[PDB]
């Protein structure tokens, strides 16, 4: 039947993730739902590592509906790589419950976004073609089962302020309009494999410059990405954007601002079907405690990597509530409630 509530848990509006089990009787397991990746993996009991010992851990002998498989995992993600092996289990999200579901049971793992990660694995939740070694997405095999009925979307809402008892929501098979209001913004998916589509322009109009920032001039592409933290854009545009908001580099990748100055900071713009989708300061202002006191961080961001989507991470979707549709191939966006 479905829908089925996720909730999620926010530490520091950083990682956002959520409970699944595994296996009968059912084993625990937090992940984070990854929009940008589609596959589901585990630390594994047959892993010993101080790593996999920090963290639950999936034992096939303890499980009556485990099936092996055996097959090669491995995959490399920007912040880490994990590798093991692939077996099939039933895999729970609230009451769903998904049969024969093939999971990667993790040996090695590397790269410290996963190694102190407060999460087991990761659930990805990005189409078909980009899953590695042959296995199939979670929600694909949700929809194989007809456990969505006709509505085959899942629906993303993240809470942006951290004390708050509740972090956010991914609703599986449903879209609440109690995380929205006004009504939504579809825009086509282009490429199936990232939940990716066309936006118009970026743009920033400040007070105190003569020049309006405009950015993607041409059009350009994006992706909806519940897996990362920040905004990533092209590495030119994005450095233009952070010194026209009068950042400074320091020094690994992320821009520093002013605490003080921060009620002038203009908004930023995105245009997605035509419509603006503006972030404002309180919106893209981080808010940090590394080294003592506190930081104002950019929520923008540049890659070492040379690469050219705008990648909406969190500092987007908690703004506004964000609907990826199966049926079709197509994201929404509304202003969050």
């Amino acid at each position: 039947e479905g829908p089925y509530p996720e909730p999620l848990v926010n530490l520091l509006d950083v990682v956002y993730y959520g409970p699944i089990s595994i296996g009968t009787p059912p084993q625990d397991f937090q992940v984070i739902f990854d929009t940008g990746s589609a596959n589901l993996w585990l630390p594994s009991s047959k892993c010993t590592t101080k790593y996999c010992l920090h963290h639950h851990r999936y034992d096939s002998s303890k499980s009556s509906t485990y099936e092996a498989d055996g097959r090669n995992f491995t995959i490399v993600y920007g912040s880490g790589n994990v590798e093991g092996f692939i077996s099939k289990d039933v895999c729970r999200i609230g009451s769903a419950k998904v049969s024969g579901q093939p999971l990667g049971e993790a040996l090695v793992v590397g790269g410290e976004s996963l190694l102190e990660a407060p999460f087991d694995g990761i659930l990805g939740l990005a189409y078909p073609s980009i899953a590695v070694d042959g296995v199939v997405p979670v929600f694909d095999n949700m929809m194989k089962q007809g456990l969505l009925g006709e509505q085959n979307v899942f629906s993303v809402y993240l809470n942006r302020d951290p004390s708050s008892k509740e972090g956010g929501e991914v609703l599986f098979g449903g879209i609440d309009h109690d995380h929205y209001k006004g009504s939504i913004t579809y825009v086509p998916v282009t490429a199936k494999g990232y939940w990716q589509f066309h936006v118009d322009g970026v743009k920033s109009v400040s007070a105190s410059k003569s020049a309006p920032e405009l950015l993607c001039k041409d059009g350009c592409e994006a992706i909806a990405n519940t897996g990362t933290s920040l905004i990533t854009g092209p590495p030119e545009e994005v450095d233009s954007l952070n010194q026209y908001l009068g950042g400074t580099k320091t020094e690994g990748g992320q821009y520093l601002l002013d605490c003080d100055k921060l009620e002038s900071l203009p908004n930023v713009t995105f245009t997605i079907s035509g419509k603006e989708f503006s972030l404002r300061s309180k919106d893209y202002v981080l808010k940090v405690n590394q080294q003592g006191q506190t930081l104002c961080v950019s929520g923008f961001m540049g890659l070492e990597m040379p690469q050219p989507l705008w990648i909406l991470g969190d500092v987007f979707l908690g703004p506004y509530y964000t609907i990826f549709d199966r049926d079709q191939d197509r994201v929404g966006f509304a202003e969050v409630a």
